């Protein structure tokens, strides 16, 4: 909507205060125009027709329950809308700063979240599974990164390439729960699941065992469910970038770590430049090693690193 920038004010699901960017014309609207072409928050309003309603206030104050999800969705767009720019280089998930939209209170007790192929979506969850998924940096970064992966490699949503895709976006995720530095981890989802339960997550990716999910190529999955386990098989690649970054002795295999920022430039450069649709994992790790041997040099040890890492999870 056109109108004036403003600064709202509200608590994100975890009950954290936090400043907003708004827009002012009648109401004030989770419309941020200090980012791109702007990031927009919809409310669904428990219905799944998208995007629904840009979201209104009357008064720039976002306090009641039913804010907290869209807090949470406009305000984590905005940090990985920041960390994409001010670490890649990268503006908005088209590289043209498209303008980035999410709806929250998606459906009614929906324990999900989702790109559509033009807007994120986020459900409230059912208060058991999950509490609204907004509420996780991790989560959101994920959701945008599956944009940012349309645009570039392409990679096909199933099998292979599939948990390719699926392991980018806890990557990135990851490494913009990072950039934020509020209780970042290695695990995917910790803060929205299970509020009942302490100490878990959706995914782990420097253990990807504790939580069912093969953490070498010769556990993976090849049956048809998750289409064809992309939410399963990306804790092989999930462990392998979790290696390169931090190191570690896997079945027997030493890992050099160089970390967490030359992990997320080598894996930028192999997202961008390497990668295509149809890519499987000896496709990645050629890939990533191409990406460090550009940035780094044949015979550094960021390129060493990569290949040990793949080597630990069983990608030749
Ligand atoms: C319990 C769950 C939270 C776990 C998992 N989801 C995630 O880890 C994050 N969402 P995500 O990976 O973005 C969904 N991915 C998803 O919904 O893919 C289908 C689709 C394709 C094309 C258009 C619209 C939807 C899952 O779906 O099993
Ligand atoms: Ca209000
Ligand atoms: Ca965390
Ligand atoms: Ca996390
Ligand atoms: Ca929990
Ligand atoms: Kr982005
Ligand atoms: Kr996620
Ligand atoms: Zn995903």
């Amino acid at each position: 909507i056109t109108g004036t920038s403003t600064v709202g004010v509200g608590r994100g699901v975890l009950g954290d205060q936090k400043n907003i960017n708004t827009t002012y014309s009648t109401y004030y609207y989770l419309q941020d125009n200090t980012r791109g072409n702007g990031i927009f928050t919809y409310d669904a309003k428990y219905r799944t027709t998208l995007p629904g309603s840009l979201w209104a206030d009357a008064d720039n104050q976002f306090f009641a329950s039913y804010d907290a999800p869209a807090v949470d969705a406009h305000y984590y767009a905005g940090v990985t809308y920041d960390y994409y720019k001010n670490v890649h280089n990268r503006l908005s998930y088209d590289g043209n700063n498209a303008a980035i939209r999410s709806s929250v209170h998606y459906s009614q007790g929906y324990n999900n979240a989702f790109w559509n192929g033009s807007q994120m979506v986020y459900g409230d969850g059912d208060g058991q599974t999950f509490i609204p998924l907004s509420g996780g940096i991790d989560v959101v970064a994920h959701e945008l990164t599956h944009a940012v992966t349309d645009y570039t490699a392409g990679l096909i949503y199933q099998n292979e390439s599939g948990a390719i895709n699926e392991a980018i976006s806890d990557i990135f995720g990851t490494l913009v729960e990072f950039y934020a530095n509020k209780n970042p981890d290695w695990e995917i989802g910790e803060d929205v699941y299970t509020p009942g339960i302490s100490g878990d997550s959706l995914r782990s990716m420097s253990d990807p065992a504790k939580y069912g999910d093969p953490d070498h190529y010769s556990k993976r999955y090849t049956g048809t469910q998750d289409n064809g386990g992309v939410h399963i098989n990306s804790g092989i690649i999930n462990k392998a970038a979790y290696l390169i970054s931090q190191g570690g002795t896997h079945y027997g295999v030493s890992v050099v770590g160089i970390g967490r920022d030359k992990l997320g430039k080598i894996f930028y450069r192999a997202l961008t430049q390497y990668l295509t649709p149809t890519s499987n994992f000896s496709q990645l790790r050629a890939a990533a090693v191409q990406s460090a041997t550009d940035l780094y040099g044949s015979t550094s040890q960021e390129v060493a690193s990569v290949k040990q890492a793949f080597d630990a999870v069983g990608v030749k």
